[PDB]
Order: structure tokens, then C-alpha cells, then sequence
């Protein structure tokens, strides 16, 4: 009765914010190595305090992947609650 194809929101964007953590954490395909970076320094002149620090947590990082978000939630708007309810609720039906 009620609507499904409008129900299938609730449950693609409950699937992609653990692909959010997947991106983050993993942030591989294959295992892969890769190469990295490394960084340099100057010397400066004068004397003083010289430090920093950083914190912070919160909902999804809006200024970091938020163009890669659609590109990956755009798979899941296209699919079924079967597709997405089971990644969410981590059961095959």
C-alpha cells in the first residue's frame, strides 16, 4: 500500500554512511602499495613561541569528499530496499 520506491531513501542513505567510514578508513581498492609523499622545513629568523595543535568529530566531512558523495550515493538511489536494507541491516533477503 504505502509507497516503496520513496521508502528506498531512508535505507540507501542508512547503506552509504558506512561506505562514508569504508572511503575513510580502507581508502584502497586492491590493497594496493601506492608511493606517499614526504615534507621539508625552513629556518626562519628571530625567536618566539612556535606550536600547533588540531581536534575535532562530527557528521559526515562536507569538505573532503562531499563531490565523491554523489558519485557514491548515486548507486544506491537507483537501487532496492533488498540492495540496501541487507547492507544496513547486514542480512540476505
Amino acid at each position: 500500500m504505502n509507497i516503496n520506491e520513496q521508502t528506498l531513501d531512508k535505507l540507501r542513505q542508512a547503506v552509504l554512511q558506512k561506505k562514508i567510514k569504508e572511503r575513510i578508513q580502507n581508502s584502497l581498492s586492491t590493497e594496493k602499495y601506492g608511493s606517499g609523499s614526504g615534507s621539508g622545513s625552513g629556518s626562519g629568523s628571530g625567536s618566539g613561541s612556535g606550536s600547533g595543535s588540531g581536534s575535532g568529530s562530527g557528521y559526515q566531512i562536507e569538505t573532503f569528499f562531499a563531490q565523491d558523495i554523489e558519485s557514491v550515493q548515486k548507486e544506491l538511489e537507483n537501487l532496492s530496499e533488498e540492495e540496501l536494507l541487507a547492507m544496513l541491516n547486514g542480512d540476505q533477503q
